[PDB]
DNA sequence: GCGCAGTTGTGCTATGATATTTTACAACACACTATTATATACACAGCGTGCTACTGTT
């Protein structure tokens, strides 16, 4: 082994609690988008740490882009200081990451149809319609994507370790599957 | 109201044997999904660039 997953992407929620005028704060921002027929949500960006925000009129704010927590945290209190500095009663409150994706290289190719055959009932593999083997962990409770060239995708976690978790949990598996 | 003469209507049509062949429309309420990111990869369609051929001019 040796290898350990590397984060991707970190999706937060922040609850800002107050009302928005949403052209207010497209009109005010520097870096925003907003057109009411396609989405209902500013989407504003920031360049540091690179990020993207869905901002509702509710005031409630989506964050995601960040490679990781701290980065995801940082960028929230960011965005959260623009919408006070255009002048709303907005408060940095209810941070909580809702989804971690993480990927990593084992190597080696895998089989993924005698993987899906062995691991039928956690399995999903149909190349046709998409490439990889779609694998739902029970513990912990995490979604793999495994390809044929030993790409693995991880994804459905709260929390660092359970990437961890379930990438030391498959790794034998994988290893059990391999090509060459 | 009674009798008579049409029409309808109702049973059955030999004993055993052997061999195959399949009600509508409108309104209201409840449930489900676009959008944004991330690695991943196979696929398909379009766009751009390069090469070859044909036509025109010297």
């Amino acid at each position: 082994s040796g290898i350990v997953p590397t984060l991707q992407n970190i999706v937060a929620t922040v609850t800002l609690g107050c009302r928005l005028d949403l052209k207010t704060v497209a009109l005010h921002a520097r870096n925003a988008e907003y057109n009411p027929k396609r989405f209902a949500a500013v989407i504003m960006r920031i360049r540091e740490p690179k990020t993207t925000a869905l901002i509702f009129a509710s005031g409630k704010m989506v964050v995601t882009g960040a490679k990781s927590e701290d980065d995801s945290k940082l960028a929230s209190r960011k965005y959260a200081r623009i919408i006070q500095k255009i002048g709303f009663a907005a408060k940095f409150t209810d941070f909580k990451i809702q989804n971690i994706v993480g990927s990593c290289d084992v190597k080696f190719p895998i089989r993924l149809e005698g993987l899906a055959f062995s691991h039928g009932t956690f399995s999903s593999y149909e190349p046709e319609l998409f490439p990889g083997l779609i694998y739902r962990m029970v513990k912990p409770k995490i979604v793999l994507l495994i390809f044929v060239s030993g790409k693995i995708v991880l994804t459905g976690a709260k929390q660092r370790e359970e990437i961890y978790q379930a990438f030391e949990a498959i790794y034998p598996v994988l290893s059990e599957f391999r090509k060459m």
